[PDB]
């Protein structure tokens, strides 16, 4: 019973901080408070940092789309977008930790975005809108920005990562953040404060 | 021939010689000539320039940093210039069509590269100063729109964000809009752009 009833949680890293990420920590922070909840999380994590992903080009698009390419890195780039699509299908909950970096996400989380947001796999196209086609599953994206002094003069990062995670299906998001962690002095600190109390209230739900 | 603009113009479409936003870069350049401004292009297709993603040592490099291997030597020899063709353009012209709900990942790349400290913005008490001066900026966006997903637009702030940061305050667009609408909403956009370009080819 507990390890069936146990929820799939799917965790992606995009930090290129390595040991001294924030995101990192946080998301760690926010699964440990899930289990000191009472919630048992069977984890599938990916440090999307190390893995030397592919960026999104022409004939890596065109065999994605459906077309039989044979080059030996697309075709094994099109084994890696069919495994991270059935992974995130499978899992119940999917953790993403997204810093701000040049007030976009770091490029490790968009190119993991590029492989997955894929026609006839996480969403068909309508009359009118796409269907999103990744079903059961929540998201909780981990946010740091170091604000003002970085020039964060729009948050861009948020409502890309609502609208791409919305295309595939995957309505409900909610956001940790971490805001002006550069402010001297307390800036960081207080960010961190503010973050753990999201995550305090957000690992209760389930 | 002194009179003449410098323009740098970033194409970042994986499209290749079918790409719209190159057809409407290259429209946009048409018009510009035509309403008598001379123009000296340098021409990126970053598409086919394979740039680095940027990681924690090549951000540590970028950062003033002493690192001597090559792979890494090489992509902050490029950084640097890139950077140094942005702060000697007067117009910088961009081709940043929405994928998935981004830009796409080539263009963002050279951002990475050339959205850095101490040489496009520099750090302050409070707010960083941008040290690319004197230039404008134009960028040619289509969409699918609603058809390919299009529930908001995160490319426009996060563009004007990411230029503001060096200090291109001035940024003018060009949206080729409801591309996939059926049966005229390719031909409507694309008239729609063309009229943003006659319109902004003036200017000088
Ligand atoms: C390459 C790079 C770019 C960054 N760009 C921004 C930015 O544009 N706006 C901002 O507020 N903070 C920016 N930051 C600061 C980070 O968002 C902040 O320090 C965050 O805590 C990093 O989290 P991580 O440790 O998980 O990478 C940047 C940091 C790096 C390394
Ligand atoms: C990989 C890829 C992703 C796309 N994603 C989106 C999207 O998220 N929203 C949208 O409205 N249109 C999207 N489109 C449609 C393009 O924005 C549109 O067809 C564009 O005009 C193509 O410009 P180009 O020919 O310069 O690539 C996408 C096209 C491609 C190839």
């Amino acid at each position: 019973l507990y390890f069936q009833s146990m929820a799939n949680v799917l965790v992606l890293k995009s930090s290129i901080n390595g040991e001294t990420s924030l995101t990192n920590q946080l998301i760690n922070e926010f699964l440990a408070a899930r289990q000191a909840a009472g919630h048992g999380d069977r984890l599938i994590e990916h440090d999307l940092s190390a893995m030397a992903l592919p960026t999104l080009d022409r004939p890596l698009f065109a065999a994605l789309r459906g077309a039989v390419d044979p080059q030996p890195a697309i075709r094994e780039a099109v084994a890696l977008s069919d495994q991270l699509i059935a992974e995130l299908k499978a899992s119940d909950l999917l953790v993403i930790g997204a810093p701000m970096y040049n007030l976009n996400v770091p490029t490790d989380l968009k190119k993991w975005f590029d492989l997955v947001a894929r026609a006839r796999e996480t969403f068909r196209y309508t009359e009118s809108w796409p269907q999103g086609l990744v079903e059961g599953v929540r998201a909780v994206v981990v946010s740091s920005r170091g604000g003002i002094h970085q020039g964060e003069t729009t948050d861009a990062v948020t409502p890309y990562l609502r609208a791409v995670l919305g295309l595939m299906g995957i309505q409900e998001v909610e956001f940790i953040y971490a805001e002006g962690l550069d402010n001297r002095p307390h800036g960081r600190d207080a960010g961190i404060a503010s973050a753990r109390a999201q995550i305090a209230r957000l690992a209760v739900p389930a």
